[PDB]
């Protein structure tokens, strides 16, 4: 399956300044690790798909996500960057990719991890897609937002495996984990 995850301020914002708007959660990044990095099919690994910006926005150290096989998109760059494992020229191109024999077996979920244009092109993407929205409840300075969720598709489902619904707290700042699923 197809999944989305990301973290969203009250305002839909993701990004400032090529940085997370709000300080380290340092458990909310956990969640991230954890969800990406957790395969549900035994002896294969996940793959995440990110555009260049959100790319250049881990830290170097973090480069490549470990664990999980990174894929980039970028229309510009003539070589992947150095540490990625594939560069795709568009979306689509990277899932045809996932698919491949040589891949599929190896890997099992494939999750798009930002930013702006991937989500939106992803979310109107047909097919099985669940998005992995932690909602951040307060307003922060951002430049960058997450698209529209259409709520005539996607539906907010009420558990999930492995996710904690009750309302968290860090650094002072409340967030919850939701989880949305759309089917065609
Ligand atoms: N809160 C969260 O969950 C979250 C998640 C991810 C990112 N972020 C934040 O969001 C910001 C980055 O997101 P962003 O939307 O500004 O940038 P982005 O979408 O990560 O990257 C934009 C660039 O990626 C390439 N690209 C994107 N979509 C493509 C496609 N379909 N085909 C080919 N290339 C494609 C292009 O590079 P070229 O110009 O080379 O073609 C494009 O200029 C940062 O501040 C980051 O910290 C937040
Ligand atoms: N839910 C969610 N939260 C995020 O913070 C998030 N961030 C991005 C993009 N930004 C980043 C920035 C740093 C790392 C990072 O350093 N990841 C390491 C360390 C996590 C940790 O232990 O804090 C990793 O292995 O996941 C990941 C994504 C994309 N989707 C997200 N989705």
């Amino acid at each position: 399956s197809l999944n989305c995850i990301v973290a969203v301020s009250q305002n839909m914002g993701i990004g400032k300044n090529g940085d997370l708007p709000w300080p380290p959660l340092r458990n909310e990044f956990r969640y991230f690790q954890r969800m990406t990095t957790t395969s549900s099919v035994e002896g294969k690994q996940n793959l995440v798909i990110m555009g260049k910006k959100t790319w250049f926005s881990i830290p170097e150290k973090n480069r490549p996500l470990k664990g999980r096989i990174n894929l980039v998109l970028s229309r510009e760059l003539k070589e992947p960057p150095q540490g990625a494992h594939f560069l795709s020229r568009s979306l689509d191109d990277a899932l045809k990719l996932t698919e491949q024999p040589e891949l599929a077996n190896k890997v099992d979920m494939v999750w798009i991890v930002g930013g702006s244009s991937v989500y939106k092109e992803a979310m109107n993407h047909p097919g099985h897609l669940k998005l992995f929205v932690t909602r951040i409840m307060q307003d922060f300075e951002s430049d960058t937002f997450f698209p529209e969720i259409d709520l005539e598709k996607y539906k907010l489902l009420p558990e999930y495996p492995g996710v904690l619904s009750d309302v968290q707290e860090e650094k002072g700042i409340k967030y919850k984990f939701e989880v949305y699923e759309k089917n065609d």
